[PDB]
């Protein structure tokens, strides 16, 4: 029995990577990242420059999942540019770059400086489209225009395949919308569903106070809150961009969540609160869980139900 | 201690009263919630002829919530207009009625005729901009031009208070534009925060089926799923309509969740999936434990903390 993939032009031992933001941030946090059981690896979403990010706490988890407004800390992108390009260790795993430049002319110019490292070590690009802490800048993904424009600009500039890091949406318009706007661009190769569920508000009984910091308490969801979201974003791009591939993020703590993103349609799996919270041992956890499931239902591999999730009637 | 409110010309024993679609669709469901221990009740949202709605299954419920794709099932307007005209004891408590017509001219049609019921009765609208269950027909609230086109036509057709059922949003332009579109409205006294959060996926790992059959299994989510957002919701619309009444809705199941809502702005407090499933002793049981969180801090009156959530610094 096999969790093996091979996609992009690059081997996976298996489905499972972290999340964006979540233990990739140092060189120590990627080194770890590495010498885990991942699959894969994806660094922190950065921008030009370093970035302090927001004031703490600005990061709280409880049993139901996580709240941020981390404001974007990031060592810049010489430093993740740096560590694709001299650090990582491709024969442990593939490794993805996350970029989130606050401007379309920012990210322009970080693809502008990734493409030759691109070329040369196989390092994957996801387009962060979708961050919902900073304040004054909306989800770009939220604008079709907008985010037109942004791909636009970024194949252009960039000209290698890469993926889209999507936010959340909850209309079939929008899906239907969206969708149709990343199959206008052949480049995008991959679509990452879903980001955190945006402006929450977690806020304690006991201390009648808001737990983090940023925006008045307002920051994105994750965890179990967000599983259903997750699933319905991955299955409505899975079935709306037949050419693409869509990798899931969202509400995974166990082989089962693993097992329903892959029903709905992912290929990669990727681990964000749950992570942050139980650490690098949960990948061989996750491993043996869904192989478990796997071996009771007679699947040997991934693909015999990938997006195979029955509808009724 | 006793926990009362004036809000609208009406007087309320508590806070406390059923989501829109849960237990009020027929006479006896309308019957059961006015004995109830709840403060109101609100009908199921009507059109204006009678509908049978989606195929079963259309709702299901789990520990962490609901989803359902009823499809506006209801009874028709002229049945909900008697009640509310004929049937309702109004001694016992209010009654919000919820309109949800497919057009702007088929809600227009409604409230020309409940306008009359309103002054000699007292019923109070709920107009619904936000069902997020019928194909081909996006929540009205998630686009600001047919948002403040139904706004108009019904302020000029019905001429009278009213409130509106608004779906979430996650996006702080969005809520900013929102709240000053509801703004420009002054017969909109009350904005119900929040319709569930739409367009989820929930997935049997078992039989690798959807566990509802319209639209390929995608349906509203509810329960303890949405409670951050929803508080996000109440609070965002709070501090943007300060001359207007915000209403919690969105992750009921106890006192505690409910002196959450109130501390971010909730004037009163639905209840939708716990009530699904708990059934109507659950309002006798949320106002004991309401009263008991307040008699423990040391409050008399739900005004003392209605809106005062704390932020940090
Ligand atoms: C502390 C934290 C940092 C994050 N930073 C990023 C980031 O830099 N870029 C990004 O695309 N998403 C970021 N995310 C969102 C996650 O990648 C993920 O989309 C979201 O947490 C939902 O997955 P989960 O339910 O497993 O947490 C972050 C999430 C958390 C909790
Ligand atoms: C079976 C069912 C039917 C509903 N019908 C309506 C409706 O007719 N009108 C409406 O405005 N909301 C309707 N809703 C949404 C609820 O009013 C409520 O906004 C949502 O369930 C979130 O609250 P909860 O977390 O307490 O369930 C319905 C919800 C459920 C579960
Ligand atoms: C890139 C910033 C993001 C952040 C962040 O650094 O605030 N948090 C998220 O949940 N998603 C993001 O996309
Ligand atoms: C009015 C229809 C709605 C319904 C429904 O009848 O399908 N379900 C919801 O969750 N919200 C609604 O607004």
């Amino acid at each position: 029995m096999c969790l093996k993939l091979n996609l992009l032009d690059h081997v996976f031992a298996n489905p499972f990577m972290n999340a964006a933001g979540v233990l990739c941030s140092t060189e120590e946090d990627l080194r770890c990242m590495t010498a885990s059981s991942s699959g894969a690896l994806v660094s922190k979403s950065c921008t030009s420059a370093p970035r302090d990010g927001n004031p703490e706490p600005r990061y709280m988890a409880f049993p139901l999942g996580s709240i941020n407004s981390m404001g974007l800390p990031n060592l810049g992108f010489d430093f993740y540019l740096k560590y694709a390009s001299d650090l990582h260790d491709y024969s442990k795993k593939p490794l993805f770059l996350s970029i989130s430049g606050l401007s379309v002319e920012e990210n322009v110019a970080m693809v502008r400086r990734l493409a030759p490292v691109a070329q040369e070590k196989g390092v994957l690009l996801e387009l962060n489209l979708s961050c919902p802490n900073v304040p004054g800048k909306p989800q770009v993904a939220y604008d079709f225009e907008a985010m037109r424009t942004y791909l636009q600009q970024v194949s252009l500039a960039y000209g290698l395949p890469f993926g889209v890091k999507m936010p959340p949406y909850f209309d079939i318009a929008h899906f239907d919308t969206a969708a149709a706007v990343l199959n206008e661009f052949p480049l995008v190769k991959f679509v990452t569903c879903v980001n955190s569920v945006g402006n929450g508000l977690v806020i304690d009984a006991e201390s009648e106070s808001v737990v983090i910091k940023p925006k008045q308490g307002f920051g994105g969801l994750g965890g179990k809150y967000i599983l259903p979201t997750a699933l319905a974003n991955v299955n409505a791009f899975y079935r709306r961009c037949p050419d693409k591939l869509v990798f899931g993020c969202g509400g995974v703590y166990s082989g089962e969540d693993a097992f329903l993103h892959i029903l709905a349609g992912a290929s990669m799996v990727q681990v964000g609160t749950a992570l942050q919270e139980e650490g690098p041992g949960i990948f061989t956890r996750l491993e043996d869980e869904l192989l478990e499931i796997m071996a009771r239902k007679g699947y040997r591999t991934l693909e015999e139900f990938r997006g195979r999730v029955k509808t009724i009637e």
